């Protein structure tokens, strides 16, 4: 159950991304990318299950996180 989360706003980070997608299922482990200009604006999520990773992407995906719309899809680790 993993998933790519793309267009995060960047003030999004790991413990803001987990705060989010831990309503969906049992996170094992969250990431935002960053470089030394910060965050990328993406982050990965790995979810015990895979009906959690589909949960997170029917409720996420084109949504609203704080200022930008999220694109959540099904990613292979």
């Amino acid at each position: 159950g993993n998933i790519f989360i793309k267009n995060l706003d960047k003030s999004i980070d790991n413990k803001a991304l987990y705060d989010t997608f831990s309503a969906f299922g049992n996170i094992l482990s969250c990431k935002v990318v960053c470089d030394e200009n910060g965050s990328k604006g993406y982050g990965f999520v790995h979810f015990e299950t895979q009906e959690a990773a589909e949960r997170a992407i029917e409720k996420m995906n084109g949504m609203l996180l704080n200022d930008r719309k999220v694109f959540v899809g099904r990613f292979k680790s």
